[PDB]
């Protein structure tokens, strides 16, 4: 199994992406283990990027690696498929799309079609990016299956069930969670990784719990994913869009420049609580030769 | 109270925004007495649409009438800004946006700061697009009072405790619902109306029911109002946002082009199908004179 | 419209139900203008009692008036059975029910038949007492027309389009409302009244705001709806199916023993806090003359 | 990790529980490797059971097994606390208990007090039965950990994370999932086992799916699990509470009486589309020689 980052997207103080910032980030990541790199999914505010944007960040990214998987959805389908098309020059792994979000009681007749048509124009493999909080709705393995065309699946709803499925009624689908909290478990159960937010500030604790697990560890994989389930606790207090960009400059020492707003830059006040909430579990990791002191 | 109407934005073919359909749409509204036009709401594919676009749709329903609240919102803060700012060229009622859309999880005091921030930049009174279920978090009565600058709330929880609520704890505040079943019960409990989706393709009804509640007349209100349930519950066979043009054209006589992709236009089977469950209802409301041949 | 009182149920400090403090509660109730009384109801704890006790209930309550709804459900269908038939020899309004409680995913055809059931064995009129948060499952207006035999219906889910729909669906149907704070709109939109708990400590104001609404003084309505709205809020803080207890006793003078445990009493702390929440709202109410000083 | 069946509880055509029924089909799963009995559970209608019903099965059981976990909540703590000190004089691995069900927002405090006077009175280790869907409310980690004397904890959440925060806030405590679904995953993440309804029909199934696990066989075990789930989704069909006592007597050949109604027993066409759902999976499991034939 895998460990994917959907990687942060780092912004200027002038709203605009921070690609030196960005191709720093992406090569500390591919050098500390990470399998692949998800571009423009939740965790890099893919949505509030304009297609322009979306691909600006491809461009960044490729120079980095070839091993992206390029997340294009949108409201506007002809926008989608002109990404589509236009990823044909890049040598990546695959493009993916969310469900088309915000509207409510779409009918599974419209979700089919947009993701099948999404699949006739693309000269590459294509993923589902099932995020069923943030669009809404849930592209489960049996509409998966009916749509006939994902080559696979990373799956953020909370239920290893819901994953499973994907497998049970897909057998050929690589089907990763986008779960931190799963690492450990997936690794141990039979399914191919996980697109893990996490991994942009702690990647090297994210590629130890899957390696140990591999090992048949996984007792102390366990102790080691706990102490991780904290850090994403700990940045959920203050919001976690937010707060992995003040994380990743703890832990990997260089910044991430600014969120895009309405997804504000943490405070100097909740940047002291967030880290004061994290400093001992940085030195249990540099203690267990994990980090780097 | 007043009917409000979420105005449907019309494409071309090409996926571009009708101008002239737009305006023959806005103009005929007005003309059958709803009170104001809500554009680039849910109903007009809002979040559908560029900053460019939403811009396009204000001044073309502004050639028509000045009664507008100008929906701005999105996950860009400077183009939703750049939008407030814009509007000041504009004699409107005011500007509105739903909270930012798609993230979970976003911090109490992000959707603060983000309404404040298009509060102290809007030449215009704001109204918040309360809308939980598309954008995925709520800003209830308590919130919208903390954040303190909304002149009215347009509430499309399906909770009429929840609506009063903010008449209760923010009493100068207009308070709408969203809800079309609700146009009796709004009337006739104190409530200032309705922002109501179907008032696109049946005004007269949704006026109607209104005046009859007014009037006192809660029996013969309820009657249409359990009439228009019907017409709203079709729509949502084959998805709503889509029927709403089929429905507009069928009740009001003049095509309203098509959505935009992946909101994708009903084909002719489903259209055959869904003018087959309200043509009963058509015929009974010409029977009672609120439509005419 | 109506308001009827779901009666709590006083117990000893030995766990037994106290019949003459229940007598007491259901004479200063009727007194005070409550027009029926339903018993063995969530409010009364019916689930925590057996049905030698629901008789119990019933018989105490008989003594003081024949305005009674006795509620019987359960997940024996055999003593359901048995409480409707003894019900023959009383003198009241109907029997009522709640789904089978409990089990998730129950089918629908076993829940058609368990009404149905009630029905043909029931020497009364049946009402459906719709507590979905409480059972787990929706008995809407849709599978209430399915079942064929209602009388009436208590609806307790919050969202008075889905209590509306029972009149629509339903046109001969009593149709109720279980909130406390929809006096002034269910009685201002033509249904048939609420069964509030809140009618138990509060039962002149309950009457005074349907009366008002009724007058078609909406404002005054809702001025006294949202002080009652403040005092269902205060009773919830520490758990309302207990802080009923206390209610009872500091606004209508008498108590209410105990509640059956784990439905545990207010310490003396608690009893307190509620106390210092509601007192500038008594000071209000009997400034207003809707309460004895 | 072990497996655990909450045996079902099997009634007489006059709604009594046949004791000699259940004792062969507590022997039988015994002998097919079952580790230990969860008496009184939801799949054996532990709420449909009076206190003396809910002993009945613990002494009916126990001429077979002292294997047991004995279940005793209900909504009337006495009887819970008499349950619990009459198990004294069986020598069984613990008492459990869900929290009280049916009454929607009850205090933390409160839940916290009943789970604790039922440890100050037990004579036994005490499990949490955590069962949010049938309750209403969840009792996660952290309420567990306040509450501070639960030997172990049955999860029935359908997600995994949740039951792996038990082991992380709890390490020294036994954490059971309660899904059918989990038994390869279970084992394979270091959690000690499953609370699996669906071994009452197929213990050999689950059994053979937790060995293979423990094996590191994780393929084998989920081409296994994967046919389970298949069964298990059959038995919801129709209502999978009363679908178990038909899949016991299709599997196992003895058969288990009735259920109480309103838990209904399945028809003779139902009976029928059920087998016919399955078949074929039998004689997967028999070709297998995991049944015979």
């Amino acid at each position: 199994p895998e460990i994917i980052t959907p990687i942060i997207t780092p912004f200027t103080k002038d709203n605009r992406i921070d690609k030196e910032k960005l191709k720093i980030h992406a090569e500390n990541l591919i050098r500390k283990g990470i399998d692949k790199l998800f571009v423009n999914g939740t965790t890099g505010l893919g949505p509030s990027l304009s297609p322009e944007e979306k691909l600006e960040n491809l461009k960044a990214v490729y120079d980095v690696t070839n091993k992206i998987i390029f997340q294009v959805g949108g409201l506007n389908l002809d926008d989608a498929i002109r990404l589509a098309k236009l990823s044909k020059d890049f040598d990546i792994v695959g493009i993916a799309s969310y469900a088309p979000y915000y509207y409510p009681r779409m009918s599974e007749k419209h979700l089919v079609k947009y993701f099948k048509t999404l699949c006739e124009v693309s000269p590459h493999p294509v993923y589902l990016y099932n995020v069923p909080t943030a669009t809404g709705k849930d592209i489960d393995a049996k509409v998966a299956k009916e749509i006939g065309c994902f080559t696979g699946v990373k799956d953020c709803i909370e239920n290893i069930i819901h994953t499973l499925d994907y497998k049970r009624l897909n057998p050929n689908m690589l089907v990763y969670s986008g779960s931190d909290m799963l690492i450990a478990t997936v690794a141990s159960t039979g399914l191919d990784g996980n697109v893990a937010a996490g991994s942009n500030y702690l990647p090297e604790v994210t590629v130890t719990i899957k390696k140990l697990a591999m090992e048949r560890k996984i007792d102390e994989a366990l102790k080691l994913q706990f102490l991780h389930d904290e850090v994403i606790e700990a940045s959920r207090i203050f919001g976690s869009l937010s707060s992995n960009y003040v994380l990743t400059k703890y832990f990997q020492g260089y910044d991430l420049g600014y969120p895009r707003p309405p997804i504000f830059p943490l405070d100097d006040e909740e940047e002291r609580q967030l880290i004061k909430k994290v400093e001992g579990i940085r030195a249990k990791l540099v203690e267990l030769k994990i980090l780097k002191e």
